[PDB]
């Protein structure tokens, strides 16, 4: 299933070498196809394969980085160049001074929670942090052998790095009927019938989700947070889209700042790793890759494989550290670019609720499909109706019934999306999933497009 693309020796000294795989479905190889087909000049209804896949302030301290030189020029607002200054000045759990920054950056955050510099571990996006906390968990052997809680739909990072680390995958559905939300009597359910056959131990909670971009409420959080420390489970909360929420009706909160709340009880006993990345959001910057992860009452068993792995592993690259600087260091009250970066923020935000509504909308017009809101992150996950006849023709083909209706889509229509069994669903049930990223109107064509194409399919099988 899974093919050799590429390899890479990042390093002697350490040895570290990077392998990319490529799952090579029908879906890719159709674009493939199709691709090809367009360059030697196939007329189609269509004439490309789309697939879909500003903030002046990060540009500006950027380009002060890059070249030093123009911390001397008055193209750029001197709170820019105090940010280029302190990080080309101090360029094991990462650098000290930024380390100090996230932990400021989540105290403003969280207004006025305490965050801890030396909780806080720079790596190599949140990938990486991921990684490395699922690696520091995982132990014992057959009955005993740690179970790792993920949810479905799955962000497919977590699946690959569970059988990586030969754990033990305890699925949970989001509660599709109420917006994707975490339910805690199903979440009770999933650890019960693992108990059997592993040791549930760790919960991974993606808020706002991906890829069903729902933003979870407060109370909710804070359920979660009390089955957690019920069950004495490890908390990963993966909060990558934290700036991208875009509902008026939905907030982020981050787990950090529920549990202080939740008082001492909780807070001084549950363990959590929550995650940040520099490449997602519209605070996302590209070729300077960075993250950290924030870790509480981690057991000293637990920190002890931490400090070790460090010991051993190179830091991450300065660069990625810098980017990871820059996002959370954004001008504050009083300064010279504040006011501009707020309205760069909001109009970027509006931008985004207003391809949200959009697509959203378009889809529970159109009968057979139908969208949760999109309260945040840059992708929906909308539900096919697909009529047992449809799968039937599926099933002829040898294909999951999403799976053949986003071939057919491809090959009508040229949109390539991912079908829902990439990342699980409900039995049953089957989804594509959406992406919001391009701009308006292209967006409003390719809506259109998925709606003409949705219609016939239902006629035709
Ligand atoms: C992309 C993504 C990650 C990984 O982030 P990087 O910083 O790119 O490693 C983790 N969780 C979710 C939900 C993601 O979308």
């Amino acid at each position: 299933n899974l093919y050799f693309q590429s390899m890479t020796l990042e390093s002697m000294n350490p040895q570290v070498k990077a392998v990319e795989y490529a799952v090579r479905g029908p879906i890719v190889l159709k674009a493939g196809e199709i691709e090809l087909e367009l360059q030697r000049g196939i007329k189609k209804p269509f004439t490309e394969v789309i697939r879909a896949n500003p903030i002046t302030f990060l540009r500006q301290v950027m380009a002060l980085c890059t070249y030093p030189n123009l911390l001397d020029s008055p193209s750029f607002p001197e709170d820019a160049k105090k940010r280029a200054r302190r990080i080309l000045q101090a360029c094991s759990q990462g650098v000290n001074c930024i380390r100090e920054d996230v932990a400021a950056y989540i105290t403003r955050r969280d207004g006025g929670v305490p965050a801890d510099p030396d909780n806080i571990y720079l790596t190599t996006g949140a990938s990486d942090g991921i990684s490395t906390i699922l690696k520091i968990l995982v132990s014992g052997g057959g009955k005993s052998r740690t179970g790792v809680m993920i949810p479905i739909p799955q962000y497919p990072l977590y699946s690959a790095v569970i059988s990586e680390l030969d754990a033990i995958q305890v699925n949970y559905y989001l509660d599709e009927e109420n917006c994707w939300a975490l339910n805690v009597n199903e979440l009770r359910r999933a650890v019960q019938e693992a108990k059997d056959h592993c040791d549930p131990k760790v919960l991974c909670i993606i808020n706002p989700g991906n890829p069903t971009g729902q933003v979870q409420s407060r109370k909710c959080i804070e359920d979660v947070i009390h089955f957690a420390w019920e069950e004495k489970l490890f908390l990963l909360a993966d909060e990558v889209y934290q700036d991208n929420v875009y509902s008026p009706d939905c907030r982020f909160h981050s787990f950090k700042k529920v549990l202080y709340e939740m008082g001492p009880e909780y807070s001084s006993n549950v363990e959590l790793a929550s995650f940040h990345s520099t490449s997602k959001g519209y605070m996302g910057e590209c070729g300077y890759r960075g993250g950290y992860m924030e870790v509480i009452n981690l057991h000293p068993e637990i920190k002890g494989q931490l400090v070790k792995l460090l010991s051993v592993r190179l830091c991450p690259p300065v660069s990625g550290q810098a980017a990871m600087d820059i996002v959370v260091n954004p001008p504050v009250a009083g300064e010279e670019s504040f006011e501009q970066f707020s309205r760069e923020k909001e109009s970027v935000l509006g931008n985004l609720a207003k391809k949200a509504k959009l697509t959203e909308d378009l889809f529970n017009q159109v009968p057979g499909i139908h969208c949760n809101p999109l309260q945040g992150a840059m992708y929906a996950f909308p539900r096919i109706f697909i009529p047992a006849k449809a799968v039937e023709a599926a099933q002829a083909h040898q294909m999951a019934p999403d799976m053949f209706y986003c071939m057919k889509l491809l090959e009508e229509t040229g949109i390539c999306v991912v079908p829902g069994s990439g990342f699980g669903q409900r039995e049953g049930t089957y989804h594509f999933r959406m992406t919001i990223l391009p701009p308006v109107e292209k967006l409003k064509t390719v809506l259109q497009k998925v709606k003409d194409f949705h219609i016939n399919f239902l006629e035709k099988y």
